[PDB]
Parts: C-alpha cells; sequence; structure tokens
DNA sequence: GCTCAAGCGCTCTGCTCCTTCTCCCATCCTCTCGATGGCTATGAGATCAACTAG
C-alpha cells in the first residue's frame, strides 16, 4: 500500500508506511487519483480541512528559558532522568558482571 | 478607564535522594593460656560523746 496523499506539488505521495504517514497523519487505500476508496474517510479528511481553514521589554528570567534548545537541556538534564540513566547503565552492569 | 486578567513573589508542602545511625547475627558443653591483682608512714592538733569519779 502506499499514502497516495495530494500533494501541493500535484504528484501522489509515494511514501511506504505500515500504518501512520507522518506528513498525512492515517494511511487510506486511495485510487490513482488520490481519492479514498471508503466514502466516510472522504467525508472525514473534508472535515479536517474546514478545520484547518478555521484555525518589560527585555526577556525576563522565566521568558529567557523560553525556547527550544532550553527545553531539550531541561529534559536531558533531570535529578530523574540522569538517575534513569544511572539505574538503567546499572541494569547492563549487572548483565557484563 | 473600571474588572477581569496576568503576573508574581512568597510560602507550604512534598518528593525523592543522599547521608547518617542503631542493631543484629543457633544452642549447649569441655579444656588450657594469659593478665590481673596494691600493700606511703607517724605525728601533731582539735573536737566530741561517753565513763568515772566528784
Ligand atoms: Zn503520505
Amino acid at each position: 500500500h502506499w499514502c497516495r496523499a495530494p500533494r501541493p506539488d500535484g504528484r501522489l505521495c509515494e511514501r511506504q508506511d505500515r500504518l501512520k504517514c507522518p506528513f498525512h497523519g492515517k494511511i487510506v487505500p486511495r485510487d490513482d487519483e488520490g481519492r479514498p476508496l471508503d466514502p466516510e474517510d472522504r467525508a472525514r479528511e473534508q472535515r479536517r480541512q474546514l478545520q484547518k481553514q478555521e484555525r518589560p521589554s527585555l526577556t525576563n528570567l522565566k521568558a529567557q528559558a523560553d525556547t527550544a534548545r532550553a527545553r531539550i537541556g531541561r529534559k536531558v538534564f533531570a535529578k530523574a532522568a540522569v538517575r534513569r540513566v544511572v539505574a538503567a547503565m546499572n541494569r547492563m552492569d549487572q548483565k557484563k558482571h
């Protein structure tokens, strides 16, 4: 099976995904023109398209942390995460021994 | 410009981690080997309460 989703470039999606295509969500069977064979699936996609159409001065201490690179560092550098890093490594140390 | 908001710092748990601290480790029996263990004097003053007379 193929996603066969209608891309903005006019070509059907050729991604080979078992269940879900990341750029188009769930994968449903489609014909040569990229139309879902199930009429219910066509209606659901139309509803999704309608929903999409409907849709001091200096950075404070909290505002400075509000970004991408800080968020990933906070998750990586955590008391529970570091302990889980050690705890996971302890279990392979038992396997190594 | 008059009310709901947005924040906001301060406080209250609280949640887990790390550290610290006390206890605990079968029963009974025999024997030997060692260690330990203390031992100033003598006299002077002064008080006091009990006999021994008065
Ligand atoms: Zn796709």
